């Protein structure tokens, strides 16, 4: 039985993957495939890749100790996007919008 706080995190994760946010969540569904995207410097710049499917697997495997560890992975995902891509890139605009959704509901932690 997940703790109350980790149940809240699982709900956040379900919302982030839902159709309601799919227009800006889609770049974060799967690990960045640097070779497929021609981003041949991605893994020289990003040392710890993260994506929503990895967060989902770690939640299902009970990897996360607490809500703080879950939130660190979600924020690592956004930070990687801000680090690698130029600030005017469309994916950065999508990252900002998905992070806005995350931060406001994470703040409602019970
Ligand atoms: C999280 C993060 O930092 N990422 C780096 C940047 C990026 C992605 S996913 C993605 N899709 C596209 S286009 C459709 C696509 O390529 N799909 C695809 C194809 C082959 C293999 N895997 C996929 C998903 N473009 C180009 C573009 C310019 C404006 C919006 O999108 C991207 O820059 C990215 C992840």
């Amino acid at each position: 039985a997940l703790s109350e706080q980790l149940k809240h995190c699982n709900g956040i994760l379900k919302e982030l993957l839902s159709k309601k946010h799919a227009a800006y969540a889609w770049p974060f569904y799967k690990p960045v495939d640097a070779s497929a995207l021609g981003l041949h410097d991605y893994h020289d710049i990003i040392k710890h890749p993260m994506d929503l499917s990895t967060v989902k697997r770690k939640m299902e495997n009970r990897d996360y100790r607490d809500a703080q560890e879950f939130a660190a992975d979600v924020r690592l995902m956004f930070s990687n996007c801000y680090k690698y891509n130029p600030p005017d890139h469309d994916v950065v605009a999508m990252a900002r919008k998905l992070q806005d959704v995350f931060e406001f509901r994470y703040a409602k932690m019970p």
